[PDB]
């Protein structure tokens, strides 16, 4: 099956799942020069007040922080969008240095991790049906850099021991999701795909022009998991990002001058 690795890699996705040499795919490098000003775009609107996250997973692939989506709970609306998206669950891509781990670039400068905050849009009914669609997906992505701890970090990295392995999962109630927000809300944004198989064409990205900065414990820490199950070959969960993809026929639109 698919992964991260040089038999299975981002280079061999396109042979079970050939759109991902497709017309809208995701991430791509921001080219902060070429980016165009949209002076119509609104200020996104983050409502995770009332969020209740259920449950953190280790899904061999990264590890999914999952929410209540049955209600109108932690949404995001605004923006590019229209209509309400709401919160399902959150996760990030990393990289065995700090030189690199996010999949999104800016002037292709990479980050040491990308958090995507994965929304959809409820009128779609469910996520299985929102993937179906062009617009059934809000992803806001954060960029990570290392340097000062993120406080609002914490309790996810503290919790990852006991989810080391693929198929592993922990409660993982009460978490507020606005601890991993950084001050602004300026962003760019443009149409996209999920980054990994099936990489369905179905996302509005958001990706926050401010990162947040995380410590070098914290990122070491994502760093000690694993993509195999217990009892498998340990294989360090790193480097669990798809490169940049062509824009092809795309615009970026930023939020801000
Ligand atoms: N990195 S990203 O934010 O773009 C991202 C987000 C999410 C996924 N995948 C999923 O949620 C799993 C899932 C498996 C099948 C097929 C579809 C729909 C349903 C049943 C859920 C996808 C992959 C990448
Ligand atoms: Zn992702």
């Amino acid at each position: 099956h698919w992964g991260y690795g040089k038999h299975n890699g981002p280079e061999h996705w396109h042979k079970d799942f050939p759109i991902a040499k497709g017309e809208r795919q995701s991430p791509v490098d921001i080219d902060t020069h070429t980016a165009k000003y949209d002076p119509s775009l609104k200020p996104l609107s983050v409502s995770y007040d009332q969020a209740t996250s259920l449950r953190i997973l280790n899904n061999g692939h990264a590890f999914n922080v999952e929410f209540d989506d049955s209600q109108d709970k932690a949404v995001l609306k605004g923006g590019p969008l229209d209509g309400t998206y709401r919160l399902i669950q959150f996760h990030f891509h990393w990289g065995s240095l700090d030189g690199q781990g996010s999949e999104h670039t800016v002037d292709k400068k990479k980050y040491a991790a990308e958090l995507h905050l994965v929304h959809w849009n409820t009128k779609y009914g469910d996520f299985g049906k929102a993937v179906q669609q062009p617009d059934g997906l809000a992803v806001l992505g954060i960029f990570l850099k290392v340097g000062s701890a993120k406080p609002g970090l914490q309790k996810v990295v503290d919790v990852l021991d006991s989810i080391k392995t693929k198929g592993k999962s922990a409660d993982f109630t009460n978490f507020d999701p606005r601890g991993l927000l950084p001050e602004s809300l300026d962003y760019w944004t443009y149409p996209g795909s999920l980054t990994t198989p099936p990489l369905l064409e179905c996302v509005t990205w958001i990706v926050l022009k401010e990162p947040i900065s995380v410590s070098s414990e914290q990122v070491l820490k994502f760093r000690k998991l694993n993509f195999n199950g217990e009892g498998e070959p340990e294989e360090l969960m790193v480097d669990n990002w798809r490169p940049a993809q062509p824009l092809k026929n795309r615009q970026i639109k930023a939020s801000f001058k």
